[PDB]
């Protein structure tokens, strides 16, 4: 997140901390995802389609830095990772960036409510927020696009929903970007979502309920003036998401 605030994981208790071991035993951080239900996590296909393998990854709820074992944090391995079968990436434009990992304890147990481990609510079909709307992000992604190294506190920002028409301007993303999916970005053009940050909430307030109105997919560059973030439409995948859980 370029921008914006440092946050703990209490204010934003649907966010999933997703890693990958390697061969050797190190372990990196990969994308960010959202808490559905107890089971299953909702993220985004490209942080996972050239690595497979659901045995590769880590998942925590409950987690606030990078590399501390946050108190309540926690830990599970993927019993079923789903890829959107018809997912595919242009230049810019990612398609069909959705999938569902199902998550299980050692135990094999899902998730355990707490004050620091909650699902996010789906929205209805047909009926997402009017351009304008103020939406909140989370993520561990870079601060800056020229950092290498991670934030070891989780951050937090606010940007606003851009209308289709708009985002199809010419020097904005012209028809590279389709009605599956959405944008946002700050009029000012200095904070946004970046690299790191893929997979994880979009959350906007509607009608009353806190919902994950989108899924941090992809953009030009971060925070740069007329490129704003573009994130998966959840309300689109409803039957795909009601059919595949
Ligand atoms: N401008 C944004 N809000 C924004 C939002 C999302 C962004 C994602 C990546 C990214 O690195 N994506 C990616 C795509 C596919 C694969 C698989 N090769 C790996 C990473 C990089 C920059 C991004 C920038």
């Amino acid at each position: 997140i370029i921008g914006g605030e440092f946050t703990t994981i209490e204010n934003q208790p649907w966010f999933a901390a997703i890693y990958r071991r390697h061969r050797g035993g190190s372990v990196t951080y990969v994308c960010g995802g959202s808490l559905m239900s107890p089971c299953w996590v909702i993220s985004a296909t490209h942080c996972f389609i050239d690595y497979p393998k659901k045995e590769d990854y880590i998942v925590y709820l409950g987690r606030s830095r990078l590399n501390s074992n946050t108190q309540g944090e926690m830990k599970f391995e993927v019993e079923n990772l789903i890829l959107h079968k018809d997912y595919s990436a242009d230049t810019l434009a990612h398609h069909n960036d959705i999938a569902l990992l199902k998550i299980r304890s050692k135990e094999g147990r899902c998730a355990q409510p707490s004050r620091t481990i909650q699902t996010i609510c789906l929205p209805s079909m047909y009926n997402d927020p009017q351009f304008g709307t103020s939406c909140e992000i989370t993520g561990f992604g870079k601060e800056q696009s020229t950092d290498y190294l991670y934030p070891e506190q989780l951050k937090m920002t606010v940007v606003k929903l851009i209308s289709h028409r708009e985002c199809q301007q010419p020097h904005y993303y012209g028809s590279e970007v389709t009605t599956k999916m959405l944008c946002a970005a700050d009029p000012q053009w200095k904070t946004d979502s970046c690299q790191g940050d893929s997979g994880g909430p979009l959350v906007c307030s509607l009608q009353g309920r806190m919902t994950l109105t989108g899924i941090v997919s992809w953009g030009r560059g971060c925070a740069l003036k007329d490129k704003p973030g573009v994130y998966t439409r959840v309300s689109h995948f409803l039957p795909w998401i009601r059919s595949h859980t």
